[PDB]
């Protein structure tokens, strides 16, 4: 959908974007410092469901830009699984705010910032 | 969620460049440009409803800024009521995409459209 590869880059720095604001929203309910309402958790969830799908179609052939290392072309198969691993985690949060349990979803949270580094460690430039 | 003002403004401008890129993306198809598969236009126009939700929250009390006309909150009825036709609109064209039907895709694409014009006319700085 992305008529130059700039465009694709601008797409996957929003959409990465949205969901740091949708994650990092949550943290003070994951630490107690806000209160947990179970059916606004859920909501929220849903939407980061939503977007962390969103920005791996915009690191296709040729897109290369922006702060991505070379190495998730170079290395495709290793990136798609950490992706998919990624997403699988969120699944794990979606499960625990539809469950509405706070001790599910703090462990899930913390799943979810784990992959977050471990991606980013290997295949965002410093 | 910000702790910001700039930050409300980088939100909604990454919300609303991929809301672009995800009604845009359809252009062709409306057009008959691109072949029209059913199930890819319900799957896109699903995301499209996620995301075009999710700008409106952005524009909050004091969160002047980017491209935004003082406007916005100086007539904040009026504002509410364009977003709020515009997720009609949405409704519409997610209805026309659930059918099916390319006729009423298309006539709900231009509604669509139209409603991003009033608003910029009305509230974006040129
Ligand atoms: C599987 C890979 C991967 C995962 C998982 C991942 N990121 Fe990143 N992230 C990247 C890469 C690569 C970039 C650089 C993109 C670019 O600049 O083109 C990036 C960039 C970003 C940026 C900067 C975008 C900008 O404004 O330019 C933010 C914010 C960010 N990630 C947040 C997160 C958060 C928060 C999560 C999970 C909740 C996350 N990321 C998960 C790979 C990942
Ligand atoms: C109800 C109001 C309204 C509607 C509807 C609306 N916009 Fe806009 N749009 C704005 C305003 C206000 C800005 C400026 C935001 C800012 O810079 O803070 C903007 C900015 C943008 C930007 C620039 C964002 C950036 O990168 O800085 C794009 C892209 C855009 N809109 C696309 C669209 C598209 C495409 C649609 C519908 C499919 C649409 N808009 C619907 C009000 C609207």
């Amino acid at each position: 959908q992305f008529a130059k590869p700039e465009d694709a880059v601008k797409y996957r720095q929003s959409a990465l974007t949205l969901m740091a604001s949708h994650f990092g929203r949550m943290t003070p309910v994951v630490k107690g410092q806000a209160p947990y309402d179970a059916a606004q958790i859920k909501a929220n969830v849903e939407v980061l469901k939503t977007l962390s799908a969103l920005p791996w179609a915009a690191f296709g052939p040729g897109t290369e830009g922006g702060d991505a290392r070379p190495e998730i072309w170079s290395d495709a198969a290793s990136f798609k699984q950490k992706q998919q691993a990624f997403q699988d985690n969120i699944v794990k949060l979606s499960a625990a705010a539809d469950a509405g349990d706070l001790d599910k979803l703090r462990a899930a949270f913390g799943d979810v910032g784990a992959s977050c580094k471990a991606c980013h460690d290997a295949y965002r430039k410093k």
